[PDB]
């Protein structure tokens, strides 16, 4: 919980391949849809839009 | 998925927020391309039709 309102969350698990079964956290911007791939990319961006 | 051609990547995406939290969508990657599918059928057809 950092979160802004409308921010959009999911999992991505790979189900194939040398990495089958990890679980990767990904972020998206309300409106937009604008993919983030950590915490402190969204936290980053926050500060500078 | 033993119909899958070598080579090729699945993953599931579930949403964890909003009213969609806990739906399950299958993907399929080409591989190099990294083209994206959404189900066996639209597979099949791509590599029948290019």
């Amino acid at each position: 919980n950092w979160l802004p309102p409308d921010w959009r969350t999911e999992i991505r698990v790979r189900t194939s391949g040398t990495k089958a079964g990890t679980v990767d956290k990904f972020y998206y911007e309300p409106i937009t849809g604008r993919k983030f791939r950590s915490k402190n990319e969204v936290l980053y961006y926050l500060e500078h839009g």
